[PDB]
């Protein structure tokens, strides 16, 4: 099966990180568990961001343009992506913008962080119709110490 994991903000903009509203602590830990062990796809972007591969994982990058960096799998196309991975129990994708809507079609479960924040953003979220996904869990947490807004994770899954 095929997840997207990405945080959003308000109005659902989607963003690269590193620092901005999406580098609190615990949504790099909920990312990091949620995405622990399983094959990750990301874009060009979303690569630069990391800097280095996520460990003990496939890292496949999604790119019109050649590869970089052998620690990881550049591929061009959606299909070559998937097929990169292996048979998995769950594929991970990591953004960002293009790549979310690229993969939304074939995906069956959604692992949304919906952030109490706003940034100015031209770049959001594939506007996923409520009609064909179904929450199955969300968990509102305050505003922390380590976390400068409140945050509420939340998993969709396509019926
Ligand atoms: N909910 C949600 N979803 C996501 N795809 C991400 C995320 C938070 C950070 C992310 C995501 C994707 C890439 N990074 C940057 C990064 C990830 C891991 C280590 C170092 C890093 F810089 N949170």
């Amino acid at each position: 099966m095929i997840s997207l994991i990405a945080a959003l903000a308000v109005d659902r903009v989607i963003g690269m990180e590193n620092a901005m509203p999406w580098n609190l602590p615990a949504d790099l830990a909920w990312f990091k568990r949620n995405t622990l062990n399983k094959p990750v796809i990301m874009g060009r972007h979303t690569w630069e961001s990391i800097g280095r591969p996520l460990p003990g994982r496939k890292n496949i990058i999604l790119s019109s343009q050649p590869g970089t960096d052998d620690r990881v799998t550049w591929v061009k196309s959606v299909d070559e992506a998937i097929a990169a991975c292996g048979d998995v129990p769950e594929i991970m994708v990591i953004g960002g913008g293009r790549v979310y809507e690229q993969f939304l079609p074939k995906a069956q479960k959604l692992y949304l962080t919906h952030i109490d924040a706003e940034v100015e953003g031209d770049t959001h979220f594939p506007d996923y119709e409520p009609d064909d996904w179904e929450s199955v869990f969300s968990e509102f947490h305050d505003a922390d110490a380590q976390n400068s807004h409140s945050y509420c994770f939340e998993i969709l899954e396509r019926r």
